[PDB]
């Protein structure tokens, strides 16, 4: 209804190949951009594809209150809202995570009665995940800002993953350009001492930020970060992974509830491949018995005859691709489905139905052969289940 | 040296636009691509971008363990990696948050002597904070698999986020290609009211799949799922998040050893930084326009770059090679394999260019493609953009 939106977007973390597709199709479609990235490789990127782009770093300076750059950088993209433009504001990584401005340009967007949306995007921590070859859902994970879990005493689980942001900066809240001495960093490693022990590790993670660099995976015990040489390798882009101490053992009560036991394997029994960070991990075999009899049915096999095999068109494809790639063409269809569905070309009458109505089955149904048999969707783990 | 290579990519949650751009670009530079996706839209996208594509979800069966089939997708993809091939696997999200085969399927790669890389993705925690206007680092934020939340009882804080994946199947380990009734669910409320009590916030979450769709973000009590007709809502895509139930308030120590005082005028363990999280219950109203923040706003008129701010000073050149190296991975594997007889054969670039990239070094290629003022010197201070209870 009323003019100007704001749109919040990230570029993740590598230089340009870490932007989504969808991140990318509203940078190009906005009317203006402001953006606020690390490497000058994704700034040249984004140049080119907006002639109307802004860099909000240099509302930085040295002395300067963060919080007041942050007032100053949300500001601008909300002015440019307020003039009834497409505005678009650019984050490295996800844009919502660990990121003051973005949170509150939208806020301030959506109370004032403007279209306001924040894109997801890949974070720090999405790619810690991939590097240390880790997930957060096997044995859980606790996720702080690192000042903020030592000011407030933030509650560490040692059966599950931690991951600490900003290691690099504790306590340290003002901007210079050259960076800063890390020199509140030893009241981190005491508490971490304290809650893991001195020679339990951590691993020192640095995500390429670069497509031809590796990343940084150096694991060292709480011990050895007082050394002056390794806490001097902490910086501004250093985050914290700690391991699990131990595993924690199943409770009998909800085993009962959940009917699990008629049993359920011992606590320290893991599912190939185990946490290579956790200290006295065992050697997990790869293939048992069970791995290499289920190896064996691969050469019989053929599809379940409840399996629904993808049976579409081109035209389908297309139009379902360009809402996707297109936030024209997606605010048109949003705005009128029947009057959208009518102008595609080439989709049958079973498409053009589908479309029109919007809703998930009926495209499903356009989309993909239902057989009889079916007529369940892949949560892809399981747990000590 | 080895012949052979696992890429594992994600395609994000939303259908389409939330694959990354060097997803897609290892999808078709692929030699076999496996998938394992939600969407028909997303599978058409996928199989215009790569001619030799197997669904893993066939795999999959009524009464067939999940490991099997596990097992089952993981061997298939590293069968093509020793035959020597550029394989590449495709998951839903990011290919490595509550994903088992993946994990399996990388591993073996690497501990054979293939290479073997995970390229992160967008994953339906990334999207529950982009929808619920949430930032895990304030007030920190714990992750749980809930049927796992509840076996081995892990430690909920009343003080941060809670997110739980998995909430429309408690305690099933089963496939079924109907989906499944989530009768053990109750177990699931119990817990959050022994936790919470029965008042507190549910945000009954779920990611919109296609562009056009929006996301459900539907708040209950703990009471309220207890109700038939609420609780038949969550399914195989739902999640839960649980916001803080209070405050926590600062310790004296590390604000004494952290030196962030003079007297005793450290915030109000409630003073929030605006916005305030709109899920906890009794928030109060914060105030976007603080006179603060109205005289930060008046200095944007007379504002001009600080002398060590940097501008861009690259050259079409540059900027064409460095995003062929993050968009093309065979490019990316030839400037890896020799950086001077790439960097060599790129055209049109400055001495410079070439030499930064002949090193490969992060500063050089920066200190290439930005102007480096004399202010700024080589001291031989990047964006980190947030501050918590400090200011
Ligand atoms: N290349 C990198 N490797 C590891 N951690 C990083 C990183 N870049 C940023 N971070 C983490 O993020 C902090 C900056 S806060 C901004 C984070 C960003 N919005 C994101 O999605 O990740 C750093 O202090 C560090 O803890
Ligand atoms: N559209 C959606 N909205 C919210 N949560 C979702 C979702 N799709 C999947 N999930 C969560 O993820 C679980 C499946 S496990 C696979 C998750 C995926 N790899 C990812 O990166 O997120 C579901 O039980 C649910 O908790």
């Amino acid at each position: 209804t009323k003019a100007g939106s704001l749109t919040i977007v990230g570029t993740g973390i590598e230089s340009i190949g870490q932007m989504t597709l969808q991140a990318l199709s509203y940078i190009e479609a906005a009317a203006k951009v402001f953006y606020c990235v690390i490497d000058p490789a994704t700034e040249a990127f984004i140049l080119t594809k907006n002639k109307n782009c802004v860099d909000l770093y240099q509302y930085y300076d040295n002395g300067k209150s963060r919080l007041n750059t942050f007032t100053q950088m949300s500001e601008l993209m909300v002015r440019e809202v307020r003039k009834g433009l497409d505005v678009v504001g650019v984050f490295y990584g996800h844009p919502g995570v660990f990121v003051n401005p973005s949170h509150r340009a939208l806020a301030i967007a959506k109370s004032e009665g403007y279209r306001a949306r924040m894109l997801p995007g890949v974070s720090a921590e999405d790619c810690l995940f991939a590097d240390l070859c880790i997930d957060p859902s096997n044995p859980g994970c606790l996720t702080y800002e690192a000042s903020d879990f030592l000011i407030r005493d933030r509650p560490v689980s040692i059966h599950s993953h931690l991951v600490l942001f900003q290691v690099g900066c504790v306590g340290i809240a003002d901007f210079n350009f050259t960076g800063f001495d890390n020199n509140k960093f030893g009241v981190l490693v005491d508490r971490l001492e304290q809650e893991y022990g001195a020679e339990h590790p951590v691993v020192h993670y640095i995500a390429a930020m670069m497509p031809h660099q590796d990343p940084v995976t150096d694991k060292y015990t709480v011990a050895q970060l007082r050394e002056p040489e390794i806490a001097k390798r902490v910086g501004g882009v250093s985050t914290f992974y700690i391991p699990p101490k131990a595993r924690k053992a199943s409770n009998l009560d909800i085993i009962r509830r959940l009917e699990l036991l008629p049993q359920v394997p011992d606590k320290k029994a893991r599912i190939y491949p185990a946490n290579q960070w956790e200290p006295d991990v065992p050697e997990v075999e790869p293939y048992r018995p069970s791995d290499q009899a289920a190896i064996a049915q691969l050469a019989d096999h053929a599809p379940p005859e409840q399996y629904q095999p993808l049976a579409t068109s081109k035209a389908m494809s297309d139009v379902m691709t360009k809402l996707a790639l297109d936030p024209k063409a997606l605010a048109d269809y949003k705005a009128d489905h029947r009057a959208f569905a009518q102008s595609v070309p080439d989709l049958t009458p079973q498409e053009r139905a589908a479309l029109e109505l919007g809703d998930s089955w009926a495209i499903r149904c356009a989309m993909k052969n239902m057989p009889s048999s079916l007529l369940g969707f892949p949560w892809v783990i399981v747990v000590g289940v």
